[PDB]
């Protein structure tokens, strides 16, 4: 299952998908990608849509 990262940011927007089998899976990588660009915020999660958005 493919995934998709939105990283809402007011400075700098960007986005980035990773091979995972649950949304934990995922995230784990994502979370890792983000941080790695000293992004921090309102990490937000949905199971309909299977998409991340960080509101920066």
């Amino acid at each position: 299952m493919t995934f998709k990262l939105i990283i809402n940011g007011k400075t700098l927007k960007g986005e980035t998908t990773t091979e995972a089998v649950d949304a934990a899976t995922a995230e784990k990588v994502l979370k890792q990608y983000a941080n790695d660009n000293g992004i921090d915020g309102e990490w937000t999660y949905d199971d309909a849509t299977k998409t991340f958005t960080v509101t920066e």
